[PDB]
């Protein structure tokens, strides 16, 4: 067999802690090379200690194949032991029928291998349920909706910053553009989130700030005035929790603003400033040479995000800015209740700051939601001590490239397939999934105002583990490029509204949350039945709820279903191209 | 070329930071199969915010192969990136000339990487030293020599135990037996510690406990009274601190004695106790059905260190038991000024009390040396924020198998290059090498009396990356089986001391600290020249350290070196079986 191919990393996502009792095993392969996998498990001192004739390698445990993604296969298996200490070792077969095991010690003929030494097998040494991953169980049953404040609803104009311009839906907004959207305009349209299905509300920054995304921190500690204030937020969040709306806040923590007390002592006092070394400051002055462009400096002697000047970087590892931004943490959640947080650049702040973080917000809140911001694999931050989940980028960028860009569907399937074996099956199902928000196009716009090509990748997102999110405007069928085009004051006139897509958009979170979401442990598959054809599945012990997905160029035929939930043609049986068809039916 | 043997896990031993603008990158692929690799990295945001036409992906950087386990190759690089980001592409090459990058995205054709994207990269998104891994440079220039303080010297008979036995190590020892070995005999043999060379003290444990061995804790902030008191090992402790000698102390932190305080409370009061929950009791009373092994239980209702009802476990979960056990672990460092703990079974403790720990210890002592007692691979424990190093039994475990057991050295030298691949550069360089212990049968029994043969294992072990350890009178050629007999009373009478053996001890010590330890960021090389035959070299920018094994049947002829340092034959060309030869010449 393909042995390079084979790997066992101990103490990761391929040997966790599931429980007291309980824990999941995987093992990776090369594609197809290998036939079967038996694991040989048991309390390592039992092989000595125990004067029984029975040892616990006599007794294989079969694993399954449960993922591939087109490199390599992965097999899982879950082991319960009540002596909470498991030594383990790996039986696998491959095509040509060579059998071999596979431990700490590497790779043995099974006459070879040591198998009355506990010191041969791969190790659990004690399972320690206050290291191992948590989910919280309420993040199963939401579908959010992402609020960017300044542009969803100007609910008081005597807040209006300087130059507000009339709210119009079809205008191409500037860098630096005001509408005069609101805390208080989100209050006043709860009922349209409520009515839409919606049960947890994002939001970009609030806190004081000069621009109006915000991201330029002045004051963590204040309600932006534009936006409203203490109150009025407190208000908001017993609102959205009066109709079952859970609130997760934007934290802006790996930079602050250049106009905020902090910075501007760093200006004024240089590296007297008892400020000094909250930030990343190579040359004293702190300065930069200014660039037409004001979001870019070449030179500035302090780190920044990116290379705008405006956006130092914090020092998370200052115990005064730790403790700084823990306290802000803390006061949001504490004295306002709200739900979550969500973590800005958050790959670039340190392992050790979010731990802290961590425990702070799961001894506030044992349900918290820690949700980290970043584009990339992010298996450390991921293992149960410092995020819950981050933002699925990876995942649904793979669905918009497969249903805008041609690709197979084998290549789909295998994108997910890896993405999902990357990490805790607990944790996949906390995993934040949008397909697009202020920062890329909106979904229309990508879709080339195909409003069936849009639907369509909503529900193929919708049916997938992770949690799903609607960009505000996205129900109306909004459209946008690029940052700032994707940040249009949200469409309340009627006239301008895309009704049959809201109608769509209300049945696809009903499903998601009627249906869906109320499996009991389902396993998800994934069968490529033909080209750009896909059939998802989710089932559990009693349900099965199928969706077949037709991107091609051709006309697909399936049996009738007999109770169909969702689907876009008017047949019960014809799907043509960029139809879908989502049905449920009673597992025999 | 073979995808499914290609791996690179970001933000682990195969990407880490080494100081503030330096990483190290290596990439796994399958033995042979890959011809070369070179690395596309640089900042992540220079690619869009940069107006040069310049990006970092046209300057690769070539990776090196640096080592083989058989199944695997392994290359590295270092990469130095100011702006302290960086993302990362390998262009990895097959034996056919097929060529493909490999990302966090996958594998492509060059031509299909979107390359301009930062998010098509593996990332290293900020260099965090707050969260890098931090190598005492002291334990460098150690070798340890550990003391079993029962069985090393009894200066004081007015503590002996009841029963105690005339001192002889001849004796084949019991396992209760008592000898009356104490810390004032330690006191007393520390000139002979210094004559041997040695500069760190290893000690078994040395708190309150009823048995000879003392892993059954009593009282762990008392001395046992038949060692000495508390003045008595600050006295100890400030002598070997005199003569260049650290201190190392054994922590038994998994488990207490069934005769401390606070079992005793649980026995009395069930789970009224106020120490019920510092343990992991199923059902009350706490019991278990007595057998006729004295270290046996079948069906105790605690959990226990393997299956003795005499070490039920502790609840490190607990914070008074973490408080209690970081209260020990301060006092005896703050107080007695030791330099390293040694955790026993340290793998069955969590790794929240590990981080715990490792904080409180480096805040005392920034240098302070943290060894666990683990058999098994250990990466977990070693990231930077938990343990040093670990004791190094799969490395030694290795050798031994080598020269006792007749494998290959290409065998040999696969194992070892799979461990110096699990861990990252600087950890390796603190791993504890000792080929024998207090648990394991002896050296010169290993050998079956072939002192050629201990020789040649001591000094194969002496020229690894790892710092290593004398177990007590392992320089006189102490014989014993498995524990009791590896315990025997330290042979202090001339006539049963192999002076030839202890003389080759300090010149192979000498080689180490004086010759090995003062390279400068050298690497190894391991070479199989012939069948049982080896070459390990040590090599800085000026010097080159040179040791031959020959362990086949036949004579091996090699150059005369210029400037042997250590040989056991008398010919300076010619190695008979098991002979070795090392020399020293200039590199050119
Ligand atoms: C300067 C920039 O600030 C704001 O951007 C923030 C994003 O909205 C956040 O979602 C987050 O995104 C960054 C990721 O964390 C990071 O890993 C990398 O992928 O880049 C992302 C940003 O592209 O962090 C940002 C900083 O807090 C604000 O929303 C955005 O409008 C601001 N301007 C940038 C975007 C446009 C329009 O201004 C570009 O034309 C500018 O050159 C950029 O300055
Ligand atoms: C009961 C046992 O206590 C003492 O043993 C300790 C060892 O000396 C430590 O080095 C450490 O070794 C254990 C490893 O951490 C663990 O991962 C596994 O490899 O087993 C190791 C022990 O084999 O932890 C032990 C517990 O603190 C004491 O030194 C030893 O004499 C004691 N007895 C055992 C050894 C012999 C002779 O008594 C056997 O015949 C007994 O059945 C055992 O009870
Ligand atoms: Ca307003
Ligand atoms: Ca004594």
């Amino acid at each position: 067999g393909n042995l390079a191919g084979i790997m066992h990393r101990p103490d990761s996502e391929m040997a966790y802690v599931v429980n007291e009792q309980t824990v999941n095993i995987r093992l990776r392969t090369a594609k197809d090379d290998i036939v079967s996998v038996e694991l040989l498990a048991g309390d390592p001192y039992s092989l000595r200690s125990l004067p029984t004739d029975e040892k616990f390698y006599q007794v294989p445990k079969q694993m399954t194949k449960i993922m591939s993604d087109g490199i390599s296969d992965f097999w899982q298996v879950t082991v319960t032991e009540p002596k909470r200490r498991l030594a383990y070792a790996f039986l696998v077969t491959d095509m040509l029928g060579i059998q071999k095991i596979y431990s700490d010690k590497g790779f043995f003929k099974v006459a070879d291998a040591d198998l009355m030494d506990m010191n041969f097998y791969f190790r659990m040494p004690f399972f320690q349920t206050i290291d191992q991953y948590n989910a919280p169980e309420w993040v199963t049953d939401t579908v959010w909706y992402q609020i960017f404040p300044e542009r969803f609803a100007n609910g008081d104009v005597s807040n209006d910053p300087v130059g507000t311009k009339p709210w119009d839906s079809t205008d191409h907004p500037g860098r630096e553009d005001f509408y005069g959207g609101d805390l208080q305009g989100i209050l006043d349209h709860l009922d349209h989130l409520q009515e839409l299905g919606i049960s947890g509300i994002y939001l970009n920054p609030i806190f004081q700030a000069p621009s109006n995304h915000k991201y330029d921190t002045q004051d963590y500690m204040t309600v932006d005035p534009h936006f409203g204030d203490a109150k009025l937020f407190k208000q908001l969040v017993q609102a959205a929790h009066e109709r079952g709306i859970r609130v997760m806040l934007d934290a802006v923590f790996n930079h602050i603003g250049d106009k905020s007390v902090q910075w501007q002592d760093v200006l004024k006092n240089e590296q007297a400033s008892p400020y000094a070394d909250w930030f990343h400051i190579h040359q004293f002055p702190a300065t930069y040479t200014p660039t037409d462009n004001f979001e870019f400096a070449a030179d500035a002697t302090y780190d920044t995000f990116d290379y705008t000047p405006h956006m130092p970087k914090l020092n998370t590892s200052n115990p005064e800015v730790v403790d700084y931004l823990l306290n802000i943490a803390t006061y949001w959640v504490k004295e306002f209740d709200i739900d979550a947080w969500r973590l800005d650049v958050a790959n670039e702040i340190d392992h050790h700051f979010w731990r802290k973080f961590h425990d702070a917000m799961m001894a506030l809140k044992p349900d918290f939601y820690i949700l980290g911001q970043i584009w990339h694999t992010s298996q450390s931050w991921l293992v149960g001590d410092e995020f819950t989940a981050v933002m699925n980028y990876s995942y649904t960028g793979a669905i918009l490239q497969y249903f805008l860009e041609n690709e197979s569907a084998d290549a789909l399937v295998q994108k997910m397939s890896h993405q999902l074996m990357l990490y805790r099956d607990a944790t996949n199902r906390m995993m934040f999934n949008t397909v697009d928000s202020h920062d890329t196009p909106r979904l229309m716009t990508l879709a080339h105002e195909d409003k069936q090509l849009a639907k369509s990748i909503l529900t193929f997102t919708f049916m997938q583990p992770g949690v799903p999110s609607i960009y505000y405007g996205t129900e109306y069928g909004m459209t946008g490029e690029n940052d700032p085009d994707d940040r249009k004051p949200m469409v309340w006139q009627p006239e301008l509204q895309d009704h049959d897509l809201y109608d769509f958009m209300q049945k696809l979170v009903q499903v998601r949350r009627q249906v869906i979401a109320k499996l009991s442990d389902d396993k998800i598959i994934f069968d490529v039945i033909g080209e750009r054809q896909i059939r998802l599945t989710r089932e559990d012990n009693q349900t099965r709820i199928v969706g077949v997905f037709n991107n091609g160029t051709t006309d697909l035929t399936v049996a009738q279903p007999t109770s169909i939930l969702l689907k876009t043609n008017q047949s019960e049986t014809q799907l043509a191209p960029n139809d879908f068809m989502i049905w449920t039916e009673p597992v025999r």
